[PDB]
RNA sequence: CAGGAUGGCCGAGUGGAAGGCAAUGGACGUCCGCGUGGGUUCGAACCCCACUCCUG
């Protein structure tokens, strides 16, 4: 049998001894020739349907030899084309002959989903009557036939006769609906039995027809078979069993079997029984009928296995990150931008960390990368863990090289020499290549070379020249498949890609939203948790600058919280102030005013609404912009905020799409918002919670949500320290983490309790939410973090004095976390 | 040669006598067998490429015979599929055998446009190297190859030598880049000429390569050709001529010839010159190389012609309305709705006119239409003129029947029996079928039977049963194709379809516009001429009723003109009133107000805007809708309208897409808006007229725009009467016509002068603009007609006492015409 | 899982149209033709593939 060589970074199938050369194969006997051909074609079909690979075969001669015309032709029928160079390339070295196979189709959603078939096959076993002949459907024909089937006469006069006369001329020829057969006196039953499988499916698949056995083909005379040599009852029984053995596949209800009418009719000669003639009328079958199981092969686990009929039909009719597939080009240009003229190392933080920890690693990698002048080298603590494989102790780092004039190379750097290091690297490279094809949807010729390196002081297969990354197009396509592969797993680069995906969704929704600047002056933007409200605000003020040509000091931003102002101020897109400062100072030169988290404002200090109206309505070029963003789900107090009554907040814009949180956190917010809807506070307007998110909107960005309870403060704090340590070891920056507590009066306690448990994890620097830019974990209260967001969030003991306010705290917390959220409730 | 028979409503090719039956064709000489096969395949390819048809061949025997396996296989190769039934159906009677051919590709923009080639071919004459062999590309392979070409070794060490030793075993086999050929023993130069086209194109098309002539294909020995047999220089000249004779096609510049290296090297035997060996190195060619002209055929006018190389490549690499194709389904359901269980006559106006003008026509049609229990019978004065053919005097009407269980039939009615009637009907039916396929994109099997009838006192081909319209699906598909066919011609049904296309475009724009209802209470809608402002107003009243659940009488519509008021009132979607009635009567019961044509309002009677604000913002269910539709290009007076300043008209919506006028009228409006902008009115703010129509927007609906200047008033009115008569004869109801004069005072003068001529055309009654729903022509002034539309508009002497309004009056006139506009300016 | 098919008839021919009952397939010395259609080869009745019918 055929099995995959286990020690390679690719699917390598060894088919054994094969006779190569046209003359040598001709000198063979037909049996040996066809058996070797079937072995090679099984290997080729399996590799085509399993992501490509290599076929290895030993050849009996030492000098170069051509493949052979029959092998050539079988490959041509396999790919349904004369372009062998596109899918098959051959090398030979001494006694070994290699065929390198490319994948037939790549990815879960190929561009050709409804155009080209899912599988290559040796045969589809689907037959249809093609005029006066029965023909087999190739892969394309069977694909179209199944696609059609899955969508939601004079012969009958003879058929009605009870008996036939010997020598009776039938008036019709063989045609699209009729077939004649005559068989020997000795082997009639066996011939009928071997006839059924080839004609009954052909009639069934194409519109039915009549099959007459006992009629001469040339003279159309009825002859039958002598009574002494046929038992009509046995013949009918065998015919029915024969028809019903046929594998039928359905796409409909009811799923009835193949329908037909069968008649064994006496043939009378001069008024006496000469013999019997068999007559079959086959109705049009509602679905596809196979004569036998399709001859298609696939590599699963480690064996070349044939696809069953149902599995074949399923593939032929029918995490995978759809947003990654959509944005692959933007994501690749953001993260894996291929440089001109120099080799890039990514991610830089992890690279610097590694070369600091391990002396001489810089020199090792630099001496190893001398050949490659242009490309990208992608580092990781362990690509095996990145790809959901097991971790191997002793691995310093793994690097993936994607450079010009070279194949992809996956390096494994070892602190000390090890024999199993090569096996680990080979497994990682095989997984990476199989994912780049099957999951990343790469359609070119790809191979990943596994090369182990050691810091302390079976040959690799040589692929054709076409497998080298010729230039920018190939490098960019491979990196765009790597993006899709990474977005299906959890890792540092996967999370960076998720962040950029969230940014792209925010950009799309802002492009939709920003068209309201020409259509409104007063606008009340009602956003939902994680709807990008603040990003939309900032981008709108940039747009106001661009459109009205007014300078930044002439645009005012007003918010409730000092951390949020401080964040907004550094952008330099405005003058940014707090509600109290706005009420106090003078802003008569301001033309445009933008107000954020208005639901958190208060009426005690003054009429901020009226002040904003007075300032804006005075603008020379007509009234200025006055946009008031707010979110009632994120209310933080039980008093009126000075906003106008609900009915008076017009015109409006609703930001209902969650674009700033990963899928787990988004679903968490959607679940929790029902809790607020079930019991809104008395001060909240009656009908302002009727806003609902877009029904089918999803982000397709992976994240982490975890709730741990019954734990003491020490246990919470050690768990936070451990998680931060793991993230930083993997390569996450500290500025991706923020610790949010219930109230400021607990912030000073938790800061000390956190330095206590984090001094054991080798980072002793924190800060409040007023110094976001610093590379350090932010510890602050949930409320003071309003309008801010961090990739990793640790929510500690949500708490408030009044249950009337308690419901909104959990949402106001979870909305701050982009990807990873850890909550520690009381228990 | 092959010629299309002229007396049929379809493409019929008579290929003469052909031997049919496998047993009969096996008795022929191969030469005759192949010639008959070539004739039939030429006919089939021409019909496939020309929209389908019938192949007529006389058969030499009386009894039914199968087509033959060689013919079947050639057809299978032709369509690249075993599904012959999809395209070819055969019927035979007596000594005649017919093959009915379906079109391969249909329509100007097929759905498979980039998936399948447009042409079927007998041979593409494109070859490529496949490892050791040269294969010809079929239609699909050549299509993909041309697409790829269009989108923007040790053998060298043998080629480097200047001589070879007889019997030398070359150290490499035949491969993708190497071919070995021996010299023929009889005609060496002719053999070389024969072989160069076989192998040079294959190398050139894919990667080039080496062709060794004089090398044993099996032993790889060098043999050459004896010096006494060939002249090396003559051989070189002939080879160069053969290579440069190869057809080539380019998708690039420079368009360079085939680049190759040719070496004639001495073959030495024991040191003495034995003969010559020929080596050609073929560099890869930038584009496609043919061995000869492609073997593709098409019907040109009435000759079955072959496509040239460049013409074939042009077809393979690549009025046709687009909106008709887009909306075919809805347009068909609107006009050509196929009813259940009865036969429908359309258009009913024309049907009634015909049966009133002609006695017994009702009996003729009804007695001819007895068999057809369901379908649609589409009437016209002359389908020939509808299809841009020449009219025939004596034709009463033409009816196109599309019924269940029947092929399409085109009926031609004559008053008196005529010999040319059958020819006229046949030509019309042939044109209609060719249009349904090549222009309407029908992909099924279609035939239009031509039948001639008369009031006063060549057999048709019997098509297969698959050409009958089996039910709703086929009837709908054919009628949807007829919609696209009609939309490309000027006719009554074409104009009706254009009207419905404009309605669908306006529905799309309203779907975009209507979501603003949830987001605004006060809104100013600034529409451009022909932007559908009034239609938006009506539909938004409907949506206000729907979404606020208030009774229709609670919604108020206020306009400036009594005709518009009435045209809105009769629809019961709201209460409609004038400004002069609004400012006086009691409207406290009103909740919501929609104001239209606000730019024409006046302040002399009161503060209409203040009253509207007061009524709306006091409403019992909170502040109600107050939307003010206005259009400054359509200003009718130079005074203040009472609208709030431009700076205060917010929130603001703009309707910039012209969706109410055909393409010529729209272009006229767009051009006149430039004059308006050049000289704006003084009573209008500076900024409003800076709203510009969508630059890239087009309607895709045909119409008439004609300016008839220097006419006198009597000539103007005679022309108007004549044009009205032509329209009414063609089938337009009079209520599609509006006659607009400069001002209301000249209404009576122009009306008297109108009747003075119109009473000669057998229509007497006219209608006022206050009775738009009448079945009579509307004569009124441009100002009084604002807000109303009709298909045909006659503009008489557009002028104003103060020329400052002259720019506005032309647009106020043109915007009223949906499809046909006739302007009669002053001398 | 295999095998046959040759000229009017019987039949010899497996890579440079016998014979037997003056010719004795055909198109225009070239080419087609040995069941039909293709392929390889300088060269096919002869080698390879598909198909037709029948036979083990
Ligand atoms: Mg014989
Ligand atoms: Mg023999
Ligand atoms: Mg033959
Ligand atoms: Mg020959
Ligand atoms: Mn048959
Ligand atoms: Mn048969
Ligand atoms: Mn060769
Ligand atoms: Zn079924
Ligand atoms: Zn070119």
């Amino acid at each position: 049998p055929l099995v995959v060589e286990p020690s390679y970074p690719d699917l390598v199938i060894n088919v054994g001894e094969v006779t190569l050369g046209e003359e040598n194969r001709k000198k063979l006997q037909k049996i040996q020739r066809d058996q070797e051909k079937e072995r090679v074609m099984r290997a080729a079909c399996a590799l085509l349907n399993s992501g490509g690979g290599v076929i290895r075969m030993a050849k009996k001669v030492e000098h170069p030899v051509e493949m052979g015309l029959d092998l050539e032709q079988s490959l041509r029928e396999l790919i349904q084309s004369s372009d062998l160079q596109a899918f098959f390339e051959t090398k030979q070295q001494g006694r070994c002959f290699y065929i390198f196979v490319k994948s037939w189709s790549s990815g879960p959603f190929p561009e050709d989903r409804s155009v080209k078939p899912r599988l290559c096959s040796l045969s589809s076993s689907l037959y249809r009557r093609s005029e006066t002949s029965v023909r087999s459907m190739d892969s394309r024909e069977a694909f179209c036939f199944l696609k059609t089937k899955r969508k939601p006469d004079p012969a009958d006069l003879i058929f009605q006769k009870d008996y036939l006369e010997y020598g009776e001329i039938l008036p019709f020829p063989e045609s699209q609906l009729v077939e004649f057969k005559q068989f020997s006196t000795k082997h009639f039953q066996e011939y009928v039995k071997r006839t059924i499988p080839e004609y009954v499916p052909a009639f069934a698949n194409t519109g039915g027809g009549y099959l007459f056995i006992g009629v001469d083909d040339k003279s159309r005379e009825v002859l039958g078979c002598a009574k002494e040599n046929v038992d009509p009852d046995s013949l009918r029984r065998k015919i029915e069993q024969a028809i019903y053995k046929l594998p039928c596949v359905h796409f409909c209800q009811p799923q009835r079997p193949i329908t037909f009418t069968l008649k064994i009719v006496n043939v009378l000669k001069r008024g006496e029984l000469y013999g019997y003639a068999c007559m079959i009328r086959v109705n049009p079958f509602c679905c596809a009928v196979f004569s036998e199981a399709p001859n298609s092969w696939i590599v699963e686990d480690k064996y070349v296995c044939s696809l069953t009929t149902e599995k074949w039909v399923g593939m032929m009719t029918d995490v995978y990150s759809k947003k990654g597939l959509e944005h692959k080009k933007e994501l690749q240009q953001l993260l894996f931008s291929v440089p001109p003229g120099y080799l890039r190392y990514t991610p830089e933080s992890l690279w610097r960390d590694l070369i600091s920890e391990h002396r001489g690693l810089e020199e090792l990698i630099n001496k190893q990368m001398q050949p490659f002048f242009r490309g990208i080298l992608i580092f990781s603590r362990s690509w095996a863990v990145d790809l959901n494989l097991q971790e191997k102790p002793g691995v310093i780092c793994d690097a993936l090289l994607i450079a010009q004039n070279s194949t992809p190379i996956l390096y494994t750097i070892l602190r000390e020499q090890d024999a199993e290091g090569q096996d680990y690297c080979t497994r990682t490279a095989f997984t990476l290549k199989q994912k780049l094809v099957n999951m990343g949807g790469y359609t070119g010729k790809v191979c990943v070379r596994a090369k182990v390196l050691c810091l302390s002081p079976v040959s690799p297969m040589d692929y054709p020249a076409s497998y080298s990354l010729a230039g920018t197009q190939h490098m960019e396509a491979l990196l765009q498949s790597l993006v899709i592969v990474l977005l299906g797993f959890r890792s540092l680069l996967s999370d960076q890609l998720g962040c950029e995906v969230l940014n792209l969704l925010t950009a799309q929704q802002y492009e939709i939203f920003s068209r309201s600047l020409r259509k409104n002056r007063e606008l009340f933007v009602h956003g939902l948790p994680g709807s990008g409200k603040t990003i939309m605000a900032m981008k709108i003020m940039e747009k106001i600058r661009n459109v009205f040509h007014c300078e930044a000091h002439r645009i005012l931003y007003v918010c409730e919280n000092q951390p949020l102002r401080n964040f907004i101020s550094d952008r330099n897109i405005c003058r940014a102030e707090t509600r109290k400062t706005f009420l106090r100072e003078n802003f008569e030169h301001i033309q445009h005013i933008v107000i954020d988290e208005a639901q958190n404002f208060r009426t005690e200090d003054g009429d901020w609404y009226g002040k904003a109206k007075s300032i804006t309505r005075r603008a020379k070029g007509g009234p200025g912009i006055l946009w008031i963003f707010l979110d009632y789900f994120q209310t933080s107090h039980l008093d009126c905020s000075g906003l106008p009554p609900l009915s008076d907040q017009y015109p409006r814009e609703e930001l209902t799409r969650i674009v700033r949180n990963a899928d787990p956190i988004a679903k968490y917010l959607q679940k929790e918002m029902q809790v607020i809807r079930s019991n809104p506070s008395f001060n909240i307007p009656t009908g302002c919670l009727e806003v609902f998110p877009e029904a089918e909107w999803s982000q397709g960005v992976q994240g982490t949500l975890r709730i741990k309870k019954y734990l003491t403060v020490e246990q919470i704090m050690t768990c936070v320290a451990d998680t931060c340590r793991r993230f930083f070891d993997r390569g996450y920056s500290p500025k991706d983490v923020a610790v949010l507590v219930s109230t400021a009066k607990e912030v000073e306690h938790y800061k000390y309790e956190l330095l206590k448990a984090m001094r054991k994890k080798r980072v002793v620097q924190l800060s409040d939410a007023c110094d976001m830019l610093g590379d350090h974990i932010v510890l602050d209260s949930v409320r003071r973090f309003s309008g801010l967001e961090r990739s990793i969030v640790f929510g500690i003991h949500p708490r408030t004095a009044d249950p009337a306010i308690l419901p909104n705290v959990l949402i106001c917390l979870a909305s701050r976390a982009k990807q990873h959220l850890y909550i520690f409730p009381w228990g």
